[PDB]
């Protein structure tokens, strides 16, 4: 009915025409640096699922420049090692995807360097495990930094030469995450952990439920299944997904459209504008593993129909075409944050989220 591959390329062309900076090999320097790594992930995954290699040259140029020691964190010594573990995690998983697309061991070596870098802030003395997100302060063990790390060690357990240690690290990380309390009573993941003032024990801080905190964990459990052939990991991922799928949990609208919790008040900041695309791409990873792990043709079809239903709503209601000029013949599509509301503007985080949903249906 619809060509998700064609609309994905048009969305990537719209991302490049309005937000790419050739002089810096980066999308929107006025936006967070880690979202540029998410945009790189979506472009690499587009090329992987579609078999195309249009943006290969552009993406290697981005890596070569962003590999260098960051001006705001020279102690990281480059290779995407930043002042925050989650920032490093986004780029590390992008290198895992580039290694899957090209097979170049160079990109896998970056993810290995990033794993050892992030492990430096894993402590068993607080919360019984987990790593911090604020490297400079060490005051928060949130969900995203531990979900990105868990998916990284689980991915290296399937690709790295010394994969046994990465499997043990991933198995012990999922054990800590499941026992941390971040997964609440409805199988949704709150934002992070809080520390008791007197006892020191950690507990769910009951902070907002973000869509991207229910996606990265799915890809981690998928990789944990590919490394162990244990369908128990998928069943855990299906429970988290099914909770997001249920309209009674507030994440799925009555029309069946994914809605971030800030969309109602129109207060989604620069970070939250990209959350939805991250979940969609990871949900496609979970659906692909579920359909292959069983013989039922209807396996994972609930997840495919959801991504399809969300695509048509974003197409019909959130799309906007770039105006071609007599000097600038750049064609492409632009998208806002609400996958069902109206198009009012378009920024790079919302554009990257739109690409993720199109790629999640290829
Ligand atoms: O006051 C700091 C600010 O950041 C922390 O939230 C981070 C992350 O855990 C959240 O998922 C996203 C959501 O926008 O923002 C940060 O990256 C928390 O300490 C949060 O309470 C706070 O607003
Ligand atoms: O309250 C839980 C959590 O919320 C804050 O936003 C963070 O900065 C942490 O320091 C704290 O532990």
């Amino acid at each position: 009915s619809l060509n998700s591959t064609g609309l994905a390329q048009a969305a990537i062309n719209g991302l490049n025409a309005r937000f790419y900076e050739s002089s810096n090999a980066r999308w929107s320097s006025d936006e967070p640096w880690w979202i540029s790594g998410v945009a790189l992930t979506m472009v690499i995954e587009y090329m992987r699922r579609s078999g195309s290699k249009e943006y290969l040259d552009q993406v290697e140029d981005v890596i070569e420049v962003q590999r260098q020691p960051l001006s705001w964190w020279p102690s990281g010594e480059g290779e995407f090692r930043a002042d925050a573990t989650d920032d490093t995690g986004w780029w590390a998983l992008a290198m895992v995807r580039m290694y899957d697309l090209t097979g170049n061991e160079d990109y896998l070596n970056i993810s290995i360097k990033d794993e050892a870098y992030m492990r430096q802030w894993w402590t068993d003395t607080e919360c019984g495990g987990g790593l911090y997100v604020d490297i400079q302060d060490l005051t928060y063990k949130n969900a995203i930094a531990n979900e990105l790390y868990l998916k990284l060690v689980a991915s290296l357990a399937n690709r790295a030469p010394n994969a046994t240690i990465y499997l043990d690290r991933a198995q012990q990380a999922w054990t800590w995450f499941l026992g941390s309390g971040m997964i609440n009573g409805v199988n949704l993941i709150n934002d992070g952990l809080a520390r008791d003032s007197n006892t020191g024990s950690c507990y769910n801080n009951r902070l907002p439920v973000w869509t991207y905190n229910q996606g990265v964990i799915l890809g981690a459990l998928v990789e944990l299944y590919h490394a162990t052939k244990d369908e128990s990991y998928l069943l855990s991922a299906q429970a988290i997904a099914d909770a997001v799928l249920s309209p009674s949990n507030g994440l799925t609208s009555s029309s069946g459209v994914l809605t971030e919790t800030c969309e109602g008040s129109d207060s989604c900041n620069q970070d939250q504008q990209v959350f939805k695309g991250v979940f969609a791409l990871n949900l496609a990873e979970l659906g692909d593993a579920v359909a292959g792990a069983s013989s039922d043709p209807d396996a994972g079809q609930d997840y495919r129909e959801y991504l399809d239903t969300n695509m048509q709503s974003m197409y019909a209601n959130d799309r906007s075409e770039i105006v071609p000029t007599l000097f600038d013949s750049s064609t492409g599509d632009l998208y806002d944050v609400s996958w069902s509301g109206p198009f009012r503007n378009a920024t790079m985080p919302k554009q990257a989220s739109a690409i993720g949903l199109y790629v999640a249906n290829i």
